[PDB]
């Protein structure tokens, strides 16, 4: 799917991301960090996708390594819908804001300065991206 | 400059790219084609810069080597303001639209399936990219 790279996204600045979710969605994954192998987040909605159905999973990688994986109990996508993420960072957290209202949070591991790089991949068909 | 890659843009979808030109612009690039060694489109507003001014060049590259300049009279951009336009191709051209009506015109010199790859570079920063 789509990658940026060069984005130079500040803390507290908004990266702002609509796309399509295909009606027999399994899964779809946005990665944000420096680069491939540096996720300060790596944003999976799972649909019916390793073992898992209706489960956001969240983790990082740094250095090409998987962190701690985590995940929410809330799930608000829809299969053959419209979903826009709004991402932010501090230096503690990731703030994700969801459709219906939902927020959550995920730990900063990686201390970037800026979110360099995005890449999205699976069955999320990106219409906009504002920066 | 913000770089997108995977676009996978064919002809008649059309590319639209909102951003800001600096208040002190000298120049800035919209380059489009399959990578930054092959672009169908490098699109090039020259406030005054390389001894043009308020003059657009366009060109192509063409595994690694800068084609022949095309060169227009027409120039509504201005230094410190919001630029938007919306680009498309086919089998003939490249068009490059303003939203006042303003059309630029370029022929499509490489005759790629699809526009897979975006530049922006110099005093122009992207804030809306949307397909
Ligand atoms: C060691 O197996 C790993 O288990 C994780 C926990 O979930 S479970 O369903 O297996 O019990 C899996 O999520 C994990 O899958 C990988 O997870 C990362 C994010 O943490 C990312 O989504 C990868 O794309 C995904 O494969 C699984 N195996 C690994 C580490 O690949
Ligand atoms: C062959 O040198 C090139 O001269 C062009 C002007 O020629 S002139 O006869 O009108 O004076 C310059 O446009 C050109 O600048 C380069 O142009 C490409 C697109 O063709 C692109 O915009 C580059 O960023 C720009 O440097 C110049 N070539 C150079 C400087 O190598």
């Amino acid at each position: 799917g789509l990658v940026a790279s060069n984005l130079n996204l500040k803390p507290g600045e908004c990266l702002r991301v609509r796309g399509e979710v295909a009606p027999d969605a399994k899964s779809f994954v946005l990665n944000l960090g420096k680069d491939s192998n540096n996720l300060c987040l790596h944003f999976n909605p799972r649909f019916n996708a390793h073992g898992d159905a209706n489960t956001i999973v969240c983790n990082s990688k740094d250095g090409g390594a998987w962190g701690t994986e985590q995940r929410e109990a809330v799930f608000p996508f829809q299969p053959g819908s419209v979903a826009e993420v709004c991402i932010t960072f501090d230096q503690a957290n990731l703030t994700v804001k969801l459709p219906d209202g939902y927020e959550f949070k995920f730990p900063n591991r990686l201390n970037l300065e800026a979110i360099n790089y995005m890449a999205a991949d699976g069955d999320f068909k990106i219409k906009c991206v504002a920066f």
